[PDB]
C-alpha cells in the first residue's frame, strides 16, 4: 500500500512485452526521476545499467547493462499476476 503488494514479488519472473523475461529486483522511487519503478534485471544486456544510478546502488545485476528501471504502471499487472 501502494507498494507492499509488488514489493511482495521481488524475486519474481515476468515477461515483459517487447524486452523479454526478467527478474523484479526493486520496487520504489528513483533519485531524479518521476513517480514510482521496477528495477528488473533482464539477464542479458538489453537493460540500462547494472543496478546502481547516480552512484546509488538500487539491485544487483547478472551483467553490466541487464538491469533496466521501467515505470511501475507499465508492469504492475505483470507483477500481480506473477507467483513468488
Amino acid at each position: 500500500g501502494p507498494m507492499d503488494r509488488y514489493q511482495r514479488k521481488i524475486g519474481c519472473f515476468i515477461q515483459i512485452p517487447n524486452l523479454g523475461r526478467g527478474q523484479l529486483k526493486y520496487v520504489g522511487p528513483v533519485d531524479t526521476k518521476a513517480g514510482m519503478f521496477a528495477g528488473v534485471d533482464l539477464l542479458a544486456n538489453i537493460g540500462k545499467n547494472d543496478g546502481s544510478f547516480m552512484g546509488k546502488k538500487y539491485f544487483q545485476t547478472e551483467y553490466p547493462q541487464s538491469g533496466l528501471f521501467i515505470q511501475l504502471q507499465k508492469v504492475a499487472s505483470l507483477i500481480e499476476k506473477a507467483s513468488i
